């Protein structure tokens, strides 16, 4: 039986963090009202909004609510009455936000910008409007060596006009 | 300005909830005592252990500790004094573990088997022992992470090299 003179070892962390991040959403609870889910995306239907075709600006509003409680109780958030606001190829996703805190207290923030929109596609005619975007949470590159990278959160819409 | 006759939208939502949690890890805090970090991996250093080169069994000891606290203090975990044991192509990753639950309660699990090891490379001679293994969460390891992840969950892989005397 031989003694160890010198030894080294190497062990990562980003896969455990990924497990924690994915686990928190997957083991969580959802309550949906007036909203669907398909193709890994929540699904909205509306009949409301205004679109400026000249400046290519508009707002499309949708009824319906989503209430999420993360695994354990860590994140607890309701999002309702989403609005997609666009001005050219940039925009905002706005909604009624309610969130609960450490010890069960629920705070209503009213209309809140959920996130900012980067449009890869945006079309507006006299009869239709549509777009495709990424939702960015409104630099953490220093954490890239131990934190898994962010995931694209897609958003898209089509509207008939009148 | 034209009215909206009807409209549809699609929105992932789940990615943004994951990105929110990712932001709390990124804004967390690390305390490293006698452990380095490079190539996205914690770096352990030791001068302690024993290896039976005939039977290819061994135990390699490493001092030092790692402590993480996510922003908000909900994720809170400390691992110290890790030990890699092997027998054949199998083995155990052992460590002193302290962890918090969701409610801020700290629990000292003491010295426990964090995961079982399955070696993809394990070379042993009279002068050196080295190896690389995947890490599967044990049952006692699963309790020590406040039952976040089911037993058998894959952690990051681990590798080591040791000179013998």
């Amino acid at each position: 039986s031989l003694g160890v003179t010198q030894a080294s070892a190497q062990w990562g962390v980003k896969a455990s963090f990924q497990n924690y991040i994915r686990g928190s959403i997957a083991n969580g609870s959802w309550t949906l009202n007036g909203v669907g889910f398909d193709n890994q995306q929540f699904q909205f239907s509306g009949n409301s909004g205004a679109v400026d075709a000249e400046n290519k600006t508009g707002s499309i509003n949708f009824p319906g609510s989503i209430h999420f409680t993360g695994a354990g109780g860590i994140l607890d958030m309701q999002i309702a009455n989403i609005e997609i606001s666009f001005n050219g190829n940039s925009g905002e996703l706005i909604a009624d936000v309610v969130s609960s805190d450490m010890d069960g207290n629920s705070t209503n923030y009213g209309r809140t910008v959920v996130g900012t929109l980067n449009f890869s596609a945006l079309n507006v005619s006299a009869t239709e409007a549509s777009g495709s975007a990424s939702v960015s949470l409104s630099s953490q590159a220093f954490a890239d060596f131990y934190t898994p990278g962010t995931q694209l959160d897609p958003i898209s819409f089509s509207a008939t006009l009148g």
